[PDB]
């Protein structure tokens, strides 16, 4: 191996109770809310099709001008209790919130910059109210944090001069100050999800990513820290120069997912995927007709996909300027919530099952060695093929919702045909298998 002072931290999966809760949660929501929600992907009568949270860049607005949006920040319909009820109803077990996105505007009243929720007509600590409200519903809260900060004059994209070095060094101190602040103001935080860490400035300072991770783990017992934060001695990100995962879990699956046949490597480490509802919109964009919008079944497929391969899935929402959610998102959360009420036993606290992928859908494995078949593609043959691993036998199949026995017929060695239900469920459904070893 190449030796490294700032390479991979521990060996494999954490199995302390905090990581087990992070894992067993499985389904979370993402909240991208910032000044970008005001223009909503439109600058001066020109609608941009790019991601709305990147409008400063699309429309080339200077920092000074972009941040004046603060003067319009007055989410009059915001009600954190309602945000939390909505999440509880969706069956989301955790919410990851943009504390500060690339624009640099903070959703908590930071004492280290003026660009925060304090210096707005609304004044209030949005982050704090959300933390309290989600926690009151027994929902964990995670903090998204963009290292790249377009509002701080000391940020640099690359270290070209002594000047740059003096500035960036001060920037990392600034960054540290905000991180300790979030950690000490909101100690129930369970995770820092770092973003905007890909610039050469950060790659050349791998030492600081390890320090960031280490400092937060001391400030917050059991906190989880994502791989995206981390660079090693040689500038390699996520995985270190010897191929070891840095941070507590892998977080590169953004609007994509690992192949359920070819990428089974992911089962060896914790990981978390995040997804948008449209093609590429994280912040609120006012014109969702500009790209394909995923239906509820398409999002549900991706949730179960992730869990079947040992991962979490986080569904993103981009709240409106006014503090409400658009009706597309409300319909999504309600549709997901209804499905999770019926079928969530096959999601919460589940994991990779070790069975070869089949066309009808996905397997998941429960805490007590239950094996769930989650069927998305209904075979006309009316037979669901199950190939067991060597030594596993199938005792029984039960329709989860009704308890009805489902016929299991042996077809060859380590292979069965599990019948479809007598009555078509009319939606993705679960058959729960009792397996013996
Ligand atoms: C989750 C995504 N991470 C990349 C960032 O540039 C996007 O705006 C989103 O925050």
């Amino acid at each position: 191996e190449i030796p490294l002072k700032y390479g991979a931290t521990n060996e494999g999966k954490r199995q302390d109770p905090a990581m087990q809760k992070f894992r067993d949660n499985r389904l979370g929501a993402f909240i991208h809310w910032g000044l970008y929600a005001i223009p909503g992907g439109e600058w001066n009568g020109k609608v941009y099709g790019g991601a709305a949270e990147w409008l400063k860049s699309w429309a080339k607005v200077p920092a000074d001008e972009w941040l004046k949006l603060m003067d319009q920040w007055n989410p009059t319909k915001f009600d954190a209790k309602k945000w939390a009820k909505m999440a509880k109803e969706m069956g989301t077990k955790y919410v990851k919130i943009t504390t500060k996105h690339h624009e640099g505007f903070c959703l908590w009243p930071s004492k280290y910059t003026k660009y925060t929720v304090a210096n707005t007509p609304y004044k209030r600590d949005i982050l704090g109210e959300l933390v309290k409200a989600y926690n009151d519903e027994g929902i964990d809260v995670h903090f998204y944090f963009s290292v790249m900060d377009w509002s701080n004059p000391d940020y640099r994209y690359d270290i070209k001069s002594k000047e740059d070095s003096i500035a960036f060094s001060r920037f990392l101190e600034f960054t540290d100050n905000q991180l300790k602040e979030l950690a000490t103001r909101y100690p129930t935080v369970k995770d820092f999800w770092f973003d905007g860490t890909w610039d050469a400035s950060v790659k050349k300072n791998g030492w600081w990513t390890a320090h960031a991770e280490q400092m937060l783990k001391e400030l917050v017992p059991g906190v989880a820290i994502n791989s995206r934060l981390r660079a090693d001695d040689k500038g390699k990100r996520h995985f270190d120069s010897n191929g070891r995962l840095m941070g507590d879990y892998e977080s590169g699956y953004e609007r994509r997912l690992p192949d359920p046949v070819k990428d089974l490597k992911v089962t060896q480490w914790d990981w978390e995927a995040c997804m948008t509802i449209p093609e590429n919109q994280w912040g609120y964009h006012k014109d969702w007709s500009l790209s394909y919008v995923k239906t509820p079944i398409e999002v549900i497929d991706r949730i179960v996909h992730a869990v079947s391969m040992g991962g979490n899935m986080v569904v993103n929402f981009g709240p409106q300027a006014d503090g409400d959610f658009r009706p597309e998102e409300k319909a999504m959360a309600t549709a997901i919530g209804k499905w999770m009420n019926r079928y969530g036993k096959a999601v919460y606290a589940c994991d990779y099952a070790g069975f070869e992928k089949q066309d009808w859908g996905y397997y998941t494995r429960g805490k007590n060695d239950e094996v769930y078949m989650v069927v998305f593609n209904q075979p006309y043959s009316e037979r669901l093929i199950v190939k067991t691993p060597k030594g596993i036998t199938v005792e029984k199949a039960t329709l989860l919702t009704t308890g009805e026995d489902i016929t299991v017929v042996e077809t060859t060695r380590n292979e069965y045909n599990v019948s479809v239900p007598k009555k078509n469920p009319g939606e993705p459904y679960v058959i729960q298998l009792k397996v013996r070893a």
